[PDB]
């Protein structure tokens, strides 16, 4: 059978206590996760290890770099056929995108979590993990970038987002859709992601060091004032992503603050709070002010790309090109 | 015919220049809006006026109070059968919710905008406005709270959100659905909203003064630090809404900052960045720290309710009760 | 504790064998369903019984009438506080609507199923059933018509449809939305259904006899010919629902066949194959031909209402009025 | 500028009269369509012609073959850079899929329609057509199979379906998502379709003759009986697609009828009425009876593939392989 490395980071998939909720994220080790499925041993040899044991609300760059380094080392090993990472669902979409930009392998990397804790009635993690391992061993899963497998569905990491606080079907791809299906391990792909990933990426771990450039996200709303934006500047942000209203829009006072920050060399990205769709110029002439539009990346994924962009360049045109290509 | 007051605030529905985009939000007056439909004059006498002429990204409390005061005065007039407000789509959902909580009338109040500027190819505002006026005159539109009519659909103000940066069908109700349909003016309702609105609300304009209590919204993501949260505190926020990860979750450092702020009397509301679903206790014991869960309100609508809550009380239990009732 | 009657009909919620699929619909009895939850005994006394043990693809009028008669008798009993019906998901939406039109009680009736068989990894039935019982005991569940509880969500029977072949979140309300949420038994309602149900319905079991009037559903597509439509007529259909293309449209040859059938007294309802939205007149002048538009009912629910309509009247205007009211 | 052939077939995009509905599908010629945009002449030379002038509810094989033959001849011409087809929305998804399987070119073919008639308030056709022409000239639109452009979105023909009776945003890809976006002509692709299309297809016009093999679609519901199925057999159907309940399920009497028909050489495809998801074996052992599962194709697109399959083979395994590959 193929060997799959399983890298556990924590998350509700490993959470425990209760059957009706009542749990901590974060709790059981990477070997109890395997005891509840082992029809698993029919499809892969699993090499499990613990990278961290946290709720993903506590995900940070130290763990991202440990996770990415371990994943890359295993992907480089000819005895490893693919990697599955168990992860809390809250920030899974950010870790997936980060790995999609920094890992260099054609072998499948699949992130998976659970929206119900492992001891819940009707817990969802066992079948999600079976499926995830099924996708990671499938030959057609190679060369598609980092994948997320949840609730019988296969997503590309750039596209997938957590859209609901609690539903088991919370992950969706609101702009471009799921790239495949997996039903009790039967895997089918219907789409190939076109944005640059993994082996095609200019970012790589050997070139990166934590702390990454500081990038904050600023929310907007009626009655908004740029006081938190200015505080971000004062705390030495190198980039700021705005979760703007509608098509990345902001108040006049915000815009003047953004213009001044950009003129000082801070990179300003216009994203949106709305949850889907691309941000475009038009009401704001981005090129007039040096602003970057975040494509159809939501604020947290725009931040991931911006942080990596800023390790390479401060050139606005080049950064806008990265948002067109990644 | 019935008389409908039309209160114009600006927005892309009044934006102009271009046929392929290229426009300012904000631009044409409340009487050109009526020239392009007037089968309108077959269903209502329209009494139009300009309250403001801005893109809704510049919506603020001065305009909210002017708008609400004018709407209430017209609703109190026996010669007015309903009110239509034209508004930019970016913050329409916030203005609608604010009016839903402060206006006291059973007569229909309908907000409407356009996702394409008035001089676009296939501009959407003319039919949206025809429809909006159609809903506002319909007898079944009374006593349902403030309404939003967009793209052939009737929404309750608490439920409706802008979900996409640019699509004409951007407004959706992701938790509870649209309450009715309107197709070339033919109006049908299928649901009655149950949360408290308008005549049942404890908030009213005569009790409110701007500036409302300061409430900021703090975004969260992997690698988050509470530095912007602390800056909000330092700028004298009376309440803070957190756009938390997943089910309103935050990092350990965030949680400790939130706990300290709550113990000092700042009201902390856990909302979510994800876009849909209710925030619940569980991983966070809200009652242990005095935190409020934002129900299924997204961060910007949670902020609207919190600002009004704070004019009445600092009592956490009472504020959580408002989030259960409004 | 309240007493809830549990009426089992079969379905994948009672299906068994396998952990990876491989099961029959239909298989385990109404008392094993209760062994896997019994935190249940903390919220209700359950009086279970088997009405049938079938996959819902074999649901028919004999079982509908047995089910409805038993439900009505239990609802009439002062010792019964509500009723939960376990049911296969395939035709759950039809049974729910039928019961919504024929049962006369204000007490809650809740239908529930499972998309994974009971012995699957991550089977969904235990928590769906816990939730269903939670909703059925809740005082706010009364007087809302028949309910469907699935996947943490509360639906009104008229609105809910199975939209996906296999996902656990397959049930949705595509026109009007879910009316509430239930999360580990915590029940909240946000909407009241407005169409006529249960105690407000003119249909009642004591007036109905099986076989109900024969009503067929005819599908449409490019290259369509009315040969199957004519066969329905030849097999003595009293009504025919057309699953038309787009806004209930049909080919010229279909239309002429429909016109002739209507002139002979067969009642023709224009529904749609598309899955959502109301069917309207316009391209077809329904009143010219005596046709009925099916509102926003999909073909199978339009058929349920039409069958009941035809026990009362052949009057087209009265039947169109039923499609406006139910 | 590039030359784009525009092939008009009719549809609401060419419908006229009325500003509030009231129109015939079908009505204005392929040259008035061009008068209302001509910023068009800035992006392409348009060579327009009328193939037909019908509502798409009257689409049939005579027009499909005329349309396909003309499209292929133009695609074979070195002076033609791409083809846009204007079409009624009702059966657009079927024509698109048929062309995706029979046309052999790498140049873009784009189908487009309008959900509001051309003389409606806020008619959607002008911008949809501008966009469609924009996509058809874009170099990245080549080699992706037949495309559908509607409402600012780019779809692959296999994936796209009309989901709502009347909304302008009715077309969606419920399983795999849109492959790109187009906003006032700015075209971006995020996904490549993987199922076989156009140049990779084994079907081609030179091998096909109308009438194609007869294939009917049979709807299912509670209380179903195979009488219409038997009538299809009696009318010499070569294949039958079942719009089954849930995961392609049917009553016991249906199943026995299906088994007998298959044993006689009629090819039986299990699709679903639900609107999304793949049909799988499991409750029905398809290989036991010779049945074909329709993948995630809805009944009308399953019919298109089945008709073409039947011109090539009667071999069940080979036909199931086509449903795995196309
Ligand atoms: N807070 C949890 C939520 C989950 O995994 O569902 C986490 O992200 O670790
Ligand atoms: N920025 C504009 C967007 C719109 O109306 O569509 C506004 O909200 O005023
Ligand atoms: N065929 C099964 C499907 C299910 O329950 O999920 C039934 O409806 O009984
Ligand atoms: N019945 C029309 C509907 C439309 O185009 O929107 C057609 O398909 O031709």
């Amino acid at each position: 059978l193929p060997t799959i490395a399983l890298l556990a980071t924590g998350g509700t998939i490993a959470g425990s206590g209760a059957s009706l909720g009542s749990y901590k994220s974060g709790e059981l080790g990477v070997k109890e996760l395997l005891k509840a499925i082992p029809s698993l041993n029919k499809i892969a040899r699993i090499q499990g290890e613990q990278v961290s044991n946290i709720g993903s609300q506590d995900m940070n760059e130290e763990i991202w770099f440990k996770l990415a380094q371990r994943a890359q080392e295993l992907l480089d090993d000819s005895r490893i056929q693919g990697v599955v990472i168990t992860h809390g669902t809250d920030t899974l979409e950010e870790s997936a995108y980060f790995l999609n930009l920094v890992l260099h392998s054609t072998k499948p990397v699949v992130l998976v979590g659970a929206m119900r804790n492992a001891s819940s009635l009707s817990a969802d993690g066992a079948l999600n993990l079976y499926e995830a391992v099924s996708v990671a061993v499938n030959e057609k899963s190679a060369n598609k970038g980092v994948l997320v497998v949840m609730d019988d569905t296969i997503f590309s990491v750039r596209e997938v987002v957590k859209t609901h606080t609690t539903h088991v079907s919370t992950f969706k791809a609101l702009n471009s859709g799921a790239i495949g299906s997996v039903y009790y391990g039967k895997t089918r792909y219907y789409m190939q992601p076109l944005r640059k990933h993994t082996t095609e990426s200019e970012f790589s771990l050997s070139q990166l060091k934590t702390p990454l450039p500081k990038v904050d996200i600023i929310y907007t709303h009626a009655g908004m004032t740029p006081d938190l934006f200015q505080a971000s500047l004062n705390s030495h942000a190198k980039g700021v992503v705005i979760a703007g209203v509608g098509n990345g829009n902001v108040s006049a006072g915000f815009l003047k603050a953004m213009q001044e920050a950009s003129q000082m060399g801070v990179v300003i990205v216009r994203s949106s709070r709305v949850g889907s769709g691309g941000v475009t110029s038009g009401e704001i002439d981005d090129k007039a002010y040096g602003f970057i539009t975040s494509d159809n990346l939501n604020p947290q994924k725009a931040r991931v790309l911006l942080q990596l962009a800023l390790t390479k360049t401060n050139d606005k045109a080049k950064i806008q090109e990265m948002f067109e290509e990644y």
